[PDB]
């Protein structure tokens, strides 16, 4: 009932890809970059909810330009989807180009986190609303990604039980 | 159309939770163990190509039981699905209890590699075979994640492309 | 300096909880940490206002005001506070971040001094600097005082180089 | 007599590869790092087959016999190779793994003892060890000679830091 | 009660990694900088004979670019002993191996805090030079020492104005 | 030609944080391993006046737990110069600055191979003690080194055993 919009609990983080970021090809390590994507990702529900969070999971990631050495990063984070308990960020992974003032996506991915209370339960948060395109965009196709979610959660207690 | 057993690529991880790999909860950081998740992956998907990999996309992590700090972890990849250049690979992150010799599944992930040969264009990988119920298991649930993947990554070429143009 | 550009424009931001590993065996941030994020992300800001390649010339100070604990949610802000023909002043704010009552204090400041180098590795001409609103106006303000102190010290050190290198 | 555990119960493995953060200047591994990694792994398998928690007593040796590039795919296998009372030696096998040709090379290999403790922090009686292949059994065929001068390193370390303390 | 400069100077020897360097093969700066805090901790705690904490970082001046392989050794001593803060400087030098060479690659100067239990301020030993480098530092420490509490009153004037 | 064991002598000074502790607030064997190489690393260099690699490390003994906030001090120094290689001895203490005391914490003995700029064997100076110490390390180390040579000799089998 309560409401917040996209922008309120927006988290950003710039980053440069240092050597130890990278493989022997100079490509930026892709466990990296989902370290980086959870632990901003973490801080924007955390902020949406005015709450301890807990990564439920993750939805997915795409690797969509390969990220090289020097390069400077613009993650930025924020929240596309509230249930009840449950939040869906969405991160955007950018590569920054200082010298021609360009800005090319270079990831993509979207987390689903648990609110949690105290005592460790789950805690209703509140709702959010978009206020540009982009975030009207991310809002406007969260429910097809919440529905194949959903499914994908069946499978998974299939294939857990079966284990 | 040669083949491979899930087996011969099989790799395996075993790692102590430490406290630098810990938050203020005592409990392991998401991000370190999609870290792990990614490098043990990436392993076993050049074991089965023989030859060098991309990570195309992760398809999902599952966190499914919390992790806490002195927890001894196995981490096990495999090939689930081979398509003409790609493969599925699974990885299963188990709690290994050895004061009671049990293990629990704690987390579940899909990844998707592509095979590139040296002048980096996506290069033929072998098809692959399960040999014992659980490689079983894996492989006939994979087509359902390669259709259900299919579509995602339809939507993703449109939000993308909307990005582009705004 | 005829080019312009406001404080705003190569603002960067860096969101960051505290996590055992940046602590001490306190269950405080180590200073080492802030500070190497803290040159991080002011090399970052130096970068996107000078639309080239920076050194680091020195870290003119950094004042540990509040306490950081584990489980304190940081957030860095820099941007550039003066530009001289080659050189940029970057001031970098780090505050504590409470979502429980969505209150920011000021835990830690720092300023740094960068050089802008083209291709050849040469001192680079530079855009100058403006504020938009008062805290921008504040360090901009208070810019040339610390200019000025940063001059004299490059001197001192100057001199402490040679009086070590003849003995 | 008492319980016994087999080789292979408690054999643990770790593949990684080889990053630019694991090397020296030359590309080359680190040693320390590949100390770290067989450290780590070889306190697990000790934790497995004691059934409790460990400490490690010494580092009986590590050979550096190949050198490891950036990019080699590293398989560590470890496995206990004697049990005393309380002791396990913990072998550990480092091989660099060729996806493209198939084959495994013995790049590293090193030995460990550990100390198994209760909840007391008391030295707690562990498992015999036995083998099952003639890998295991070269291992398990080799290791007294190599209990063996531990001890007798013990002896002299003990000479050592007696004199110390003396001086 | 006094120490001299020798007392609590501390030394270490680093060689300088890829994962210490930035894409330049240059020494990322932020990790010359944990080093020296951790170093200066260490000599202050040395000094202090109690735990300390960092009240700022005084200045960080970068002379010489620092390069993988390289090998560091860092010095580290208190120049300056107020009543419950103490000066640390740490010089930075590149040691070359192969012919027994010294270049000082950086300096730094910071200031610490001695705490007792209590987590208040505690009094601290003062401190004398013996050498002509030990007097250099001892010397040209009341400017660095006044630098730092006007910087310390503008830092409070500055968190006063974003308080409102 | 020769060389002082405390020619080449190297320190090290650090703190004993968090992110190196195991679950029990105690130091992780692997991080104190990784130190000692580098150190000794860096001595082997020193003393040889060109690059290093690390052929063998010999020993390692854990006496006292290391607990997170210790203040270490490692200590290296060349004990033995053979013809191209070098034993090199690590003491790692525990600092107590309240109470001015050492306490040996670890072990350990390494060998290091000297290399030229194409990467064959170096012939390096000798190497001599000059106080109680050193000549202990020095005269304890034709034992040590007999000992890793016959070890070699092992290996060399254990190789051979596993490539059939």
């Amino acid at each position: 009932r309560p409401m917040k919009s996209m922008s309120e609990s927006k988290c950003y983080k710039n980053r440069q890809v240092f050597p130890q970021d990278t493989n022997h090809h100079h490509t930026m390590f892709g466990g990296t970059l989902m370290a980086n994507i959870a632990e901003i990702a973490a801080i924007t529900a955390m902020k949406h909810a005015g709450a301890q969070v807990v990564t439920a999971s993750t939805d997915s990631v795409d690797f969509l330009k390969p990220i090289k050495t020097g390069d400077i990063l613009q993650y930025v984070a924020m929240v596309s989807y509230a249930g009840t308990s449950s939040m869906e960020v969405v991160v955007q992974i950018r590569i920054d180009d200082v010298f021609n003032n360009k800005h090319d996506l270079a990831a993509l991915s979207y987390l689903t986190f648990v609110a949690l209370d105290d005592e460790g339960k789950p805690k209703h948060v509140p709702g959010v609303y978009p206020e540009d395109d982009v975030e009207k965009w991310f809002y406007d196709t969260a429910p097809q990604r919440v529905e194949r979610r959903k499914a994908r959660r069946i499978e998974s207690k299939q294939t857990i039980e079966y284990l």
